[PDB]
């Protein structure tokens, strides 16, 4: 009934899907966190195993949904966690099969197009921004993982609800013109304010990698490139907050509000 | 000099003002990365010591206006530094004596006021988001360390570029109501979109920390209440996202752009 020791074969086993190789492995991927977990079960994804701690409250066992049960001792459970101060529930999930190609879009629709890889937390501060403004697509480089500890749980589980694909760079620019996206680059020496778009019409957003930036084929394919202005000495933003700063535009002046 | 010995006593010292405690007995603070160390000199810090790699460059040893110049091995480099790949340019300086009390504000400035201890590592992105934005002041929680290698390389040196200053609230309070500022209180609830403020004047934003959210006497307190919508699930974005909406929704009204 209740698994004691970290040496336990299934705790091992447990622990052992903090590494992506693992995931791809099993076809599965731990949550961890109630409100991670509710997110993920919001979502539709598939719930193979909860995961208990001794704290756990009475209503986390009634999320099964007829998984299987675990309830894990405090030590088993510091075994799995990937957080200095342990959830109390988690959850295995299977991984999902989604492409673009269920995707569809109305007649002004918010997206982003993130290229290259990006450093660890940005993409967690990302999906938060995108879910916050109402993206209706996220586009992100191909093999980038959606399923990492870190990107569930700086996302706040923002990650599973969200219209996020991974993409190849050929196929995005292909999807991109068949729904006939206005295209949108964001560069800090980019000629025109960032006020300064109209994104009251369909927009996809292009933001580069925090090192490399964004590649010039993709720059010059855009209609518009766009800076947000930066009044220190710095050079650049972070893209997170770069992100954040595109889509609450678009949302203004889809709130009512008109370009500069 | 040439240091090559991670066992030199100058490295050891050198590596011992990675602590605060070390800072504050010295007097002095360890600047690492070229574009922070240009940042300190531009702010008018007293550079003390130049640290050089053995891949720095010729203009680097220009920068040392008069200070002891020290050549550091890879190795020697390696313990000075916080970082996983050191920087090749880093400075010593010494720690300004700095008061509240001899800051002047113009007509309209844009304030920030930071309220509680925050998250590693937001202040250091909300620092950047300042710079660009061209905040006029921002104040932070009373026991805020504004030298600490985290805040300096978190911030790329912005931390350098901007007023900040760490007070208690009721010191905060005090030189709010003295320069007669409006407050206008960031809160998921607020009941004004943040785009609905007038900015065009002097304001002072006041954001509260994660865990806490700002004191209900300051929001009480404040003029307006605003907010920034949230259309999907997640309930809040991080103080640093939303420290660098304010601030560029501040800047876009400055710039020729109306309150919604
Ligand atoms: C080099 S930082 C990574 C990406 O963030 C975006 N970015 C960062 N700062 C800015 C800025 N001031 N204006 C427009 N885009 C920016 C750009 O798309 C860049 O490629
Ligand atoms: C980090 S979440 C808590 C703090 O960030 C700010 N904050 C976060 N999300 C919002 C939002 N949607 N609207 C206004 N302020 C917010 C608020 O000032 C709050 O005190
Ligand atoms: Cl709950
Ligand atoms: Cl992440
Ligand atoms: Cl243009
Ligand atoms: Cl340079
Ligand atoms: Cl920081």
């Amino acid at each position: 009934m209740r698994i004691e020791s970290p040496q336990n074969p299934r705790v091992k086993a447990l622990a052992a899907l903090k590494e992506r190789k693992e995931r791809e492995r099993t076809g599965r991927f731990l949550v961890e966190g109630r409100r991670e977990v509710e997110r993920a079960l919001e979502a539709g994804l598939s719930l193979e195993t909860l995961l208990l701690g001794p704290k756990a409250r009475p209503e986390d066992r009634a999320l099964a949904g007829g998984a299987e049960v675990l309830e894990l001792s405090e030590r088993a459970l510091a075994r799995v966690s990937t957080r200095e101060n342990p959830a109390q529930v988690l959850g295995v999930f299977r991984l999902p099969r989604r492409s673009l190609a269920g995707v569809t879009l109305g007649a002004a629709p918010l997206v982003l197009v993130l290229l290259g890889l990006e450093k660890p937390g940005n993409l967690g501060a990302i999906l938060r921004a995108a879910d916050g403004a109402g993206a209706d697509l996220v586009l992100v480089a191909e093999g980038v993982d959606l399923f990492s500890p870190q990107v569930i749980r700086n996302s706040t589980g923002a990650v599973f609800a969200l219209p996020v694909y991974p993409v190849a760079e050929g196929e995005a620019a292909r999807f991109l013109e068949e729904h006939n996206l206005p295209l949108v680059a964001a560069t800090p020496e980019g000629e025109r304010l960032y006020w300064e778009g109209d994104y009251r019409g369909g927009v996809a957003f292009l933001l580069g990698a925090e090192d490399k930036g964004l590649p010039e084929a993709w720059k010059r394919r855009a209609q518009v490139r766009v800076r947000i202005p930066m009044r220190g000495r710095a050079d650049s933003l972070n893209v997170a907050v770069t992100a954040a700063l595109l889509l609450y535009e678009a949302l203004r002046q889809r709130s009512g509000g008109a370009p500069l």
